[PDB]
């Protein structure tokens, strides 16, 4: 959450990472679209604090399950 103000995408229903490279999201959850190239899987990035250090990734995700904030 790098307050970039690009592009955000709201949860609406639950989802869960199958793979390291996905991300789990929950309805109600904000992810930031970084690739929305696709209808099905859209590339979204999400902030993990590990450690007290914060990490950025980007993971796969059902856009079916989402929407888009704006």
């Amino acid at each position: 959450m790098d307050e970039t103000g690009k592009e955000l995408v709201l949860a609406l229903y639950d989802y869960q990472e199958k793979s390291p490279r996905e991300v789990t999201m929950k309805k109600g959850d904000i992810l930031t679209l970084l690739n929305s190239t696709n209808k099905d899987w859209w590339k979204v990035e999400v902030k993990i604090t590990v450690n007290g250090k914060t990490y950025e990734r980007q993971g796969f995700v059902p856009a079916a399950y989402v929407k888009k904030l704006d």
